[PDB]
């Protein structure tokens, strides 16, 4: 486990990040996929081999001895709100499992379902909330990835806020 374990948020690049561990935004199928899949897929090419798992899961393989954790959002644009949120939280249990499994003492996640899978909603909140439920019983440093600067503010203000 982590010293003192924290939350922290990084506009940059997930396939760029410090942590013992990654987690992908992936599609069911393990294909390249856009956004956060395909800089996955990019730095991490090996991790896609039988890593297709169906929405609500998480599917750890890894590439040398670093684990990619395929973790399967809802596309918003095929699931209900009610549906959606129940699998979104879903994936984000599964995630937590395989984080604690794996013993690692860090880990970087991107908001699942936040992107092309939002079906054009802002998911921050909904996706960041469902995040904490899962990994506040664990004890891994969690760092989690954005692109936007606005996004950023309000990632970084959501975890002070409980501090
Ligand atoms: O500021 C950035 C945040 C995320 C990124 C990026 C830049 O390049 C690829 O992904
Ligand atoms: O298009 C993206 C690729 C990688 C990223 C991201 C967006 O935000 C965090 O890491
Ligand atoms: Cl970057
Ligand atoms: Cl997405
Ligand atoms: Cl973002």
């Amino acid at each position: 486990g982590a010293m003192a374990p924290s939350y922290r948020v990084k506009r940059m690049d997930i396939a760029k990040n410090d942590e013992e561990c990654v987690v992908n935004a992936a599609n069911p199928r393990g294909l390249p996929g856009d956004g956060v899949c395909k800089a996955v897929y990019k730095k991490w090419p090996e991790s896609f081999k039988n890593s297709a798992t169906p929405v609500g899961t998480a599917k750890t393989v890894m590439c040398g001895t670093y684990p990619v954790i395929h973790a399967v959002g809802p596309n918003f644009s095929n699931y209900t709100e009610s549906e959606g949120d129940r699998e979104l939280a879903a994936a984000y249990r599964e995630v937590a499992k395989e984080v604690t499994r794996l013993g690692v003492n860090s880990v970087a996640i991107p908001l699942l379902s936040t992107g092309v899978y939002s079906g054009g909603k802002d998911r921050l909140t909904q996706s960041l909330n469902h995040l904490f439920t899962a990994m506040d019983s664990t004890d891994a440093d969690v760092v989690i990835y954005c692109r936007d600067k606005e996004w950023e503010k309000k990632i970084s203000e959501a975890i002070q806020m409980r501090t």
